[PDB]
């Protein structure tokens, strides 16, 4: 369920697993390549396509 979202300021950033709304700051929640949680507002989040699950 991973996704490459593409964003408003020409970037294309892959997520692991499906991103989400933050609880608490409203912001998009994902996962970077590495594992490791960010934060990105949903404003510069222009879509975000579906990577096939390859394994």
């Amino acid at each position: 369920p991973n996704y490459v979202m593409h964003t408003n300021d020409g970037r294309s950033i892959v997520t692991d697993g499906k991103p989400q709304t933050d609880n608490d700051t409203g912001m998009i929640s994902y996962k970077d390549a590495n594992g490791n949680k960010q934060q990105i507002n949903r404003t510069d989040v222009k879509e975000m396509v579906a990577l096939e699950n390859l394994e």
